[PDB]
């Protein structure tokens, strides 16, 4: 139950990727799935477990921070933060989708409803207890904020049974909040097993596919986001003090979980614990790391920039070069929010085709789309890991302001 | 309601193929479907209409032929006929699938590397209610009844009673009244065949023509010339070798092939297919039992389409395909549905079913990807495969006929 720290993770990752990529090439991809996968799950399981308490609890406490600003500000900022990162991510994806040209081997050309208001009203839960119980991040967010603001106001009550109990609750809640961070490390001790087993399977069952013209989308994603980290985030970390390499130092574990869990929200326990140990206050990170996981577009903007190209160019089309954006922007904007779920990228890509006019019925549209689906998991890992890097970057910059 | 004969069809076919292929390239493939298709259907409608009477009626009469042999023989022959044509079709498909090599642009490899009873389909041949049989479609149980009825009528005529010998005639005549009546309609329909043909391969070229491009087109080559080579090298070799004049055959079988190609439906063309065997001069005692039992037992098409398409997939997922061990898979495909190859789109189904057997299931999103390309070209690869099946049906008939 001992041994080296987060190199033990990197020992799992590289050793897994190799043993999986090998094992699926020799076809046992299924056998890997029935023997290895469940240790990879048990990791995501234990992380998921925490996500609800660790968010709800932390954010009642995170409304002990100055309410009118802080939770009125920052929200204004971190929104405008993602605007100016997603903007850069879009043009970094398009200019990666021209650079690499994934549409040469195919080459096979075939011709050719959200209300918002009834999703805005969904933010406000009608039963917070249910909210928590039955998953749900973004209504639990809204409650916790409204609770901790209410508690704040109870402490300034001239009565002192009230001022009394007010404390009791908030403390007891912080008991939980803290308790969970304690577990998040208990889990992390199983993270090398979890990582090894996860990208063992994910490399067996979709690695072999990363070959040929399919691989030419994986290039423009993986180096396209590698360039989002270096050229857009570090440029923003450099320009706001906080030291770029000391950042990766601290954010090591949240990125290696985001990459492997492939789930933005499913890593928030680790994501948040890195912001504690980094030294941001709960009053910021408890509201910008969850509202990040669901509002962050850096990933989808960069994956449906190069994948949008791949399809438009594989059915042998111009793609209105430089009018890529018209489609890529409209994709992001169709689900500005709720990009946290794994596999979500594939869904919007399909949904865009409904808008493009090329419906998934056209058996060659469906053919090209199915190739992306044999590679989506690899393209999802990188997109989430660059999302949760972008989440902390957004946090640590706004934090070191307000 | 007048004008030139079957050139009017060829005027529809070439003019349609051009106007459709053009119209779908400019995207109106849907608009072609909502305006043109329904005149193309109305042709297949009217033909379908006849298929039940014209088979049932014709085959009761076709048991006026000498029963113990003729319907005991020929059946033995025409079975063994298709054995030796399908054998040749298999090796003509494989040796077309190597010749053209459809698996170069993809090239996109995914690992892997990895139920019919028959007896409960044999017992389905015997209907349990002939009336229903007829009513609710069903060719191959209506076949079995009609044969059993006309044999029974034959035996009633040799009855020493002469009310019996009397009514026996009445029925069989009245039935031949129908049988004939239908051939009369089959020309009434044919006068609408140029409109039908134009409208059908107008749409079929709009909605799947544009796809016949690149590596997809390299399967259409090895099908269309692969079956063009079945006609010339296998059927004419058998027509030459059995008297019946090869070019005088196409003369007579012109209309049955241009319907089979455009209706894409083996059984859906039997009215025309049969009328060509009347006007060719075979007896009902043969053609009424070898053209329907053909439409459902003929494999010349599927053997040649799932020879080159089986390759395309095995080779597009970048596999050896065990060259020369193609047959192992191609034979087992044909043999999985020896029968019931008559339905349109059937070829696609077995191709999928083979992958279940190969070990590469349709779930594997690149298996499903390559398969989906074939599905964007299936209709074009179906027209040719049915037209060469119904050419092989009449060839089988006219050769066995000119024997027994």
């Amino acid at each position: 139950i001992e041994y080296p720290v987060l190199q033990k993770i990197l020992i799992g990752l590289i050793l897994g990727a190799i043993v999986g990529l090998i094992l699926g090439h020799y076809g046992y991809a299924h056998a890997v799935h029935t023997y290895v996968k469940p240790f990879g799950d048990l990791f995501v399981r234990l992380l998921k477990m925490l996500v609800m308490p660790i968010v709800f609890a932390s954010l009642v406490v995170g409304a002990a921070s100055i309410s009118p600003a802080r939770l009125g500000r920052v929200g204004v900022k971190i929104v405008v933060y993602y605007l100016l990162t997603s903007a850069f991510a879009v043009t970094l994806g398009i200019i990666m989708a021209r650079l690499f040209n994934p549409g040469a081997g195919i080459h096979l050309a075939v011709g050719g409803a959200p209300p918002l208001v009834h999703i805005l009203l969904d933010i406000v839960p009608t039963n917070p207890f249910g909210a928590l119980a039955n998953g749900q991040v973004l209504p639990t967010i809204f409650f916790a904020i409204i609770l901790g603001i209410a508690i704040t106001y109870l402490m300034n009550s001239e009565n002192e049974k009230v001022r009394k109990s007010a404390e009791t609750l908030l403390d007891a809640i912080n008991g939980l909040a803290e308790a969970m961070y304690k577990i998040v490390n208990g889990v992390m001790q199983y993270a090398p097993i979890g990582v090894f087993a996860l990208i063992a399977y994910v490399m067996a069952e979709q690695g072999v596919h990363v070959v040929g013209e399919l691989a030419k989308v994986t290039a423009a994603v993986y180096v396209g986001l590698t360039l989002q980290i270096l050229l857009v985030y570090f440029v923003l970390l450099k320009i706001y003090g906080i030291d770029p390499i000391s950042f990766i130092k601290h954010a090591k574990d949240a990125m290696l979980t985001a990459f492997v869990t492939r789930s933005s929200s499913g890593t928030l326990p680790v994501t948040m614990r890195v912001a504690k140990e980094m030294g941001i206050s709960e009053g910021i990170y408890s509201f910008t790391l969850p509202l990040g996981a669901t509002i962050n577009m850096d990933g989808t903007a960069l994956y449906q920039g190069v994948c949008t190209f791949f399809i438009a160019n594989a059915l042998g089309s111009h793609l209105t070069v430089g009018q890529q954006l018209t489609i890529v922007l409209t994709a992001v904007l169709a689900s500005i929010g709720t990009a946290g779920v794994p596999g979500a990228g594939a869904i919007m890509l399909a949904m865009v085709l409904h808008s493009v006019g090329l419906p998934l019925t056209d058996p060659n549209v469906a053919a090209a789309y199915a190739m992306i689906l044999g590679i989506d998991a690899i393209l999802d890992m990188g997109a989430t890991m660059v999302n949760v890097t972008g989440d902390l970057t957004g946090t640590a910059i706004v934090a070191k302001t307000e």
